[PDB]
């Protein structure tokens, strides 16, 4: 049993709900909240910039304290950091981003990184400015976490559109 509350279960291990993942994190305070980072860890919109935001800028100090000494991550690639305020960790997963021409096989490696961590609460990644198209998200998501992962999607019309149109 966990914490996560009015998920509608979509398989054995992927459940979804529409509610802002920064919200989701505060009331819930999960082992791990994902970020949809960058490679550069620059949180400036969407997700990041939310949680960032809700971070009151700590997530921006340690991730330029993270890239000062490791350099970029790779698009598909991860990083555990603190939560901070919002959850024990934040995994800064890096989806393709279509409109800077990152290849679209890389979101099943971005996903893969999911399957480190027992339990997340996560957005579905490359949607938004990303440029990619959610449906997709969300069936690569299915197809390649095995451990349990609880999708705040937080645009109804979207969250409507996942659910009638989930396979
Ligand atoms: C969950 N998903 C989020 N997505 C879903 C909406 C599609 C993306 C639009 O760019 C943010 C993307 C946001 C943003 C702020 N909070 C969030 N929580």
């Amino acid at each position: 049993v966990n914490s996560f509350s009015g998920y509608l279960k979509l398989t054995d291990n992927v459940y979804i709900k529409n509610a802002d993942i920064v919200e989701e994190a505060k009331k819930v305070k999960p082992t791990v909240v994902v970020n949809a980072a960058n490679v550069y860890l620059k949180h400036g919109g969407g997700v990041a910039g939310a949680l960032n935001k809700a971070t009151n800028n700590a997530m921006q100090v340690e991730s330029d304290d993270y890239i000062a000494t490791n350099g970029p991550l790779k698009v598909g690639g991860s990083c555990v950091l603190s939560g901070h305020n919002l959850a024990k960790h934040c995994l800064h997963v890096v989806g393709p981003n279509v409109n800077k021409g990152e290849d679209i096989q890389l979101l099943k490696s971005a996903y893969e990184n999911f399957n480190q961590h027992e339990v997340l609460l996560a957005p579905l990644l490359s949607a938004g400015i990303f440029g990619a198209d959610p449906i997709h998200s969300l069936r690569v998501c299915v197809d390649t976490v095995r451990t349990n992962v609880y999708l705040a999607v937080f645009d109804k019309n979207l969250y409507d559109k996942l659910v009638s149109s989930f396979l």
